[PDB]
């Protein structure tokens, strides 16, 4: 069977993916430039991520096509075109890990969030990750490669000149690097961390969501036992437990509503200490209007804000998920090639299928923002319409 015919499909799909990679991610970068609301610390890691996806369609995919030919080239030159995609992958992981941490700081200590993360501190972080990504990605070029024991039969078959080799991935890149160093240390380890990071995010949101409900119940259940109370001692316990939850739930309309709430508990409390039973019961009745004029609104404003931060977390969680699903197949085939020599090698069409599946990750990113993030959605429309 002709080799080029099967190759014709692969090249066509690769070019198609490149087109969607460049266009889709350019729209993200253009969106952040225009809109001011999209200019924040979280989106800066998004643009860094989009930068990696753009560079896939421009270089990594052209590089992926050129490798498949098995053309003649210097072994060191062959290493760059084979390993450059590893730089772009390592950059994305650091970007995904940063977003997870940025979302964790935003939900854990929202007070300290303004002081811990800033605009400039993020730029320095991104630079370090890009520098580290080049080091990690292009590690084989420092000496950990198969240039020392080349395939001379393939070199003479291909008609390669002296010093040149038939440039193929599995020929120049050792599998111990791809499995132990790249897959396990650099990919799998940070991915497991993102799992644990997002787990602590949802768990933290779960606690705050019975906190705001425990205090609400603490307020109501202590109110109705003042009405049917027996003595001054009963009114004390119910009000002192309410006063505890009053300050607890607090952690200018905000501070003003509570000054009236706690102020009314203080007044009703002092009537209990004086022994005024019926006047203490009646004073605590004024809390009901107070409750449903300020508090109940802060119950559905604070609760509303929690759903925003959780929806933002899930939206980010999907990206890291889709990244894992796209890349993992290719890593497993590397694990089979490495760990099982008794097994047959994976067919060439399956190799092609895994590569394009890894490349597709570059396309899926902008579709998630538009479908999930409302600000990105409305931003895209006015750009397309103009
Ligand atoms: C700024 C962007 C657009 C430019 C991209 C640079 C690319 C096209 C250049 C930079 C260095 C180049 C490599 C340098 C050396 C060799 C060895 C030679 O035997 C085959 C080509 C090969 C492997 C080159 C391939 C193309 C290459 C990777
Ligand atoms: C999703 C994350 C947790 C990783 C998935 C687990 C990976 C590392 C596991 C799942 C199945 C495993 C393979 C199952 C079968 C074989 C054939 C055997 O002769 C050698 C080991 C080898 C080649 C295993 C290598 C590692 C492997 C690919
Ligand atoms: C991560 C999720 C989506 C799982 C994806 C499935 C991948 C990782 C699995 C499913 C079945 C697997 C294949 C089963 C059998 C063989 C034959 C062996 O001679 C080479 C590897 C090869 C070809 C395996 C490669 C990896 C493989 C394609
Ligand atoms: C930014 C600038 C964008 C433009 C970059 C140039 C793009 C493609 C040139 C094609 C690459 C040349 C590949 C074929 C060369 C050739 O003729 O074959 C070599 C020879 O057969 C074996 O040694
Ligand atoms: C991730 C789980 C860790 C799994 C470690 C990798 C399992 C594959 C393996 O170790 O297989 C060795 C085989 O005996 C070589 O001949
Ligand atoms: C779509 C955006 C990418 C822009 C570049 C498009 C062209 C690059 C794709 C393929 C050509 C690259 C080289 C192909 C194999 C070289 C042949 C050889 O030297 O034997
Ligand atoms: C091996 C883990 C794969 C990566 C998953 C990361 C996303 C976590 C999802 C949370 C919902
Ligand atoms: C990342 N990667 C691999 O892990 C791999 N294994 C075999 N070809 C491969 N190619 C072309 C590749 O890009
Ligand atoms: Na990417």
């Amino acid at each position: 069977a002709p080799p080029i015919m099967g190759s014709s499909v692969y090249i066509t799909v690769e070019l198609a993916i490149a087109v969607l990679a460049i266009l889709g991610n350019v729209l993200v970068c253009w969106a952040v430039w225009l809109n001011s609301n999209l200019q924040n610390v979280t989106n800066y890691f998004v643009v860094s991520l989009a930068a990696a996806d753009i560079l896939v369609g421009v270089l990594a995919i052209p590089f992926a096509i050129t490798i498949s030919t098995g053309f003649c080239a210097a072994c060191h030159g062959c290493l760059f075109i084979a390993c450059f995609v590893l730089v772009l992958a390592q950059s994305s992981i650091f970007s995904l890990l940063a977003i997870a941490i940025d979302r964790y700081i935003a939900i854990a200590i929202p007070l300290r969030y303004n002081g811990l993360v800033t605009g400039t501190r993020a730029a320095g972080i991104i630079a370090i990750c890009w520098v580290l990504s080049f080091a990690i990605g292009l590690t084989p070029m420092l000496g950990w490669n198969n240039c020392g024991q080349p395939k001379e039969g393939k070199a003479h078959s291909q008609g390669c000149g002296e010093g040149q080799v038939a440039c193929l991935f599995e020929d120049v890149v050792p599998m111990n690097y791809m499995v132990y160093f790249n897959f396990f240390a650099c990919v799998l380890v940070p991915l497991l961390l993102m799992l644990g990071v997002y787990l602590r995010i949802f768990a933290a949101a779960r606690r705050q969501l019975a906190d705001l409900e425990d205090n609400w119940e603490t307020l109501n259940d202590n109110l109705k036992v003042i009405e049917k109370a027996d003595n001054a001692a009963q009114v004390k316990d119910a009000l002192t437990k309410m006063r505890a939850a009053a300050l607890d739930a607090q952690k200018k309309d905000f501070r003003h509503g509570f000054d009236i709430l706690v102020g009314q508990i203080d007044d009703a409390l002092k009537l209990a200490n004086e022994g005024k039973v019926k006047e203490a019961q009646a004073a605590a009745e004024q809390l009901k209007t107070t409750r449903n004029a300020y508090i109940q609104k802060y119950l559905e404003r604070a609760r509303s804000t929690l759903q925003k931060e959780v929806h933002a977390a899930k939206s980010a969680a999907i990206i890291a998920g889709l990244f894992a699903l796209c890349w993992l197949p290719l890593h497993i085939i590397n694990c089979f090639t490495f760990f099982c020599p008794d097994c047959s090698h994976a067919p060439l069409w399956l190799m092609y299928l895994a590569i394009v599946l890894a490349h597709t990750n570059s396309v899926v990113n902008p579709f998630i923002y538009a479908y999930r993030i409302r600000e990105f959605r409305q931003t895209f429309r006015k750009i397309i319409r103009s």
